[PDB]
């Protein structure tokens, strides 16, 4: 049926790192800054390292599999895991930090060649995922991290699930599930596919170009199953052109064979990115150590 992973699951040893700093902390846990020395290669690698009871070692090392069998550049990759007491993550250190923070705090720094080609770029990471068969299921702005103004990557795939064999739908039971950037037929049926992911891309783009607005705010959680099945959708944000919300909108059709597929998600904003005025209308857009290696030239 599948293929084999041939995936390398990288066990770094504790006296290889120096951790810094903490970076953040909350529900997924502790992330650390930190640098990693491999071996007596004379590199050093700045990392993210995450920590979040044996449920807690299961569900970070499934999270581990995961990252250790994606390769793309707008996807996180796993450098390796630490087999402490508690098992740590060992990731790339995205050093500007999650793109909903980022877009709220540079909002009048942020012209539409950025807010463009951060969509072409998340959708080239999810088309990927996608190519590996893999359903992300938490996809939002919280959830793409900034390794420069100009690059940024999808990270947290602790809800991410391996469509196997040749099973197109995700069935998943229960747990707590962000009910403002799922599929209606995720909060419905919990159903997951690369489709309901598109729903979650089309709530991302919009976080983006509101410069971080909560969607459906003050509405609780309860009712945007009711909300949205009366039809009602996001609004339009003041900055976008029709062309831009259309494309919104499709990625929250009731049909999920109706939305748009990532491949079509980049090809079309690849297109607005070209001439990025034409589809964004933002006041003043136009005048808007010795040994250390980047993880991702470290290979
Ligand atoms: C590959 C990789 C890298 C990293 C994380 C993960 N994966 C990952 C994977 N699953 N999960 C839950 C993850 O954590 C995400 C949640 C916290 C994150 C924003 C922390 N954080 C950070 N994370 C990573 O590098 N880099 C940071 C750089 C600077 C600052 C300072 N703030 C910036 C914005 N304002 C508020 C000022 C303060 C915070 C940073
Ligand atoms: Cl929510």
């Amino acid at each position: 049926g599948e293929a084999p992973n041939q995936a390398l699951l990288r066990i770094l040893k504790e006296t290889e790192f120096k951790k810094i700093k903490v970076l953040g902390s909350g529900a997924f846990g502790t992330v650390y800054k930190g640098l990693w020395i491999p071996e007596g290669e004379k590199v050093k690698i700045p990392v993210a390292i995450k920590e979040l009871s044996p449920k807690a070692n299961k569900e970070i090392l499934d999270e581990a599999y995961v990252m250790a069998s994606v390769d793309n550049p707008h996807v996180c990759r796993l450098l390796g895991i630490c087999l402490t007491s508690t098992v740590q993550l060992i990731t790339q250190l995205m050093p500007f930090g999650c793109l909903l923070d980022y877009v709220r705090e540079h909002k009048d720094n942020i012209g539409s060649q950025y807010l463009l080609n951060w969509c072409v770029q998340i959708a080239k990471g999810m088309n990927y995922l996608e190519d590996r068969r893999l359903v992300h299921r938490d996809l939002a702005a919280r959830n793409v991290l900034v390794k420069t103004p100009q690059h940024v990557k999808i990270t947290d795939f602790g809800l991410a699930k391996l469509l196997g064999a040749e099973e197109k739908e995700y069935h998943a039971e229960g747990g707590k599930v962000p009910i403002k950037w799922m599929a209606l037929e995720s909060i419905l049926h919990r159903i997951y596919t690369h489709q309901s992911d598109v729903w979650s891309y089309g709530v991302t783009v919009w976080e983006l170009m509101t410069f971080g607005s909560k969607p459906y705010d003050g509405i609780p959680a309860s009712e945007i199953s009711s909300i949205l099945e009366k039809g009602e959708r996001l609004p339009q944000p003041p900055i976008c052109t029709i062309d831009v919300y259309m494309i919104m909108v499709k990625c929250w059709m009731i049909d999920a064979d109706s939305r748009p597929k990532f491949r079509e998600l980049i090809i079309e904003f690849s297109k607005m990115a070209r001439d990025p005025q034409r589809y964004l209308v933002i006041q003043g857009d136009e005048r808007m150590m010795d040994d250390v290696v980047d993880a991702d030239e470290y290979l």
